[PDB]
DNA sequence: ATAAAATCACCCGCACAGATTTTTTAAAACGCGCCACGGGATTTTTAAACCGGTATTTAACGGTGTATGAATCCCGTTTTATCTTCCTTTCACTTTCTTTCTCCAGT
């Protein structure tokens, strides 16, 4: 499924969620920076499937 | 995949020309000292100027017949002005090594 994130300042970006990394309970993540070109204190705030 | 054409390192002995490297030698220098030489003040002697006169010796002058000085044309020689260059240098970039920070599966 498509997914649209909506950042703090009014940016729409497009990703396929399979490309989410994928982990475990005892994992904490990865830096979502990586997966898409923010800003320096730009941050997601919905995501509409 | 078939044709055309090219290039370089080392080993083994021996003789000699050229490039460092010690080694010896003659010139220049320094310190100390003494006596050979030149300055200053008398005696002595002689070189040259001056009067003669005479007896040569030179230079200026008038004809002939050359040897050379200035001018021209070249070509090897050396100077000077004018190009390219390799090492020194930093320096922003890139790369590569070393330490640290988590993940994280296992018990």
């Amino acid at each position: 499924d498509h997914i649209l994130c909506f950042s703090s300042r009014g940016r729409v970006y497009s990703m396929k969620v399979y490309q989410l990394p994928e982990a475990t309970r005892g994992a904490r993540g990865r830096p979502i920076v990586n997966l898409l070109p923010l800003e320096q204190d730009e941050r997601i705030t919905a995501i509409l499937p």
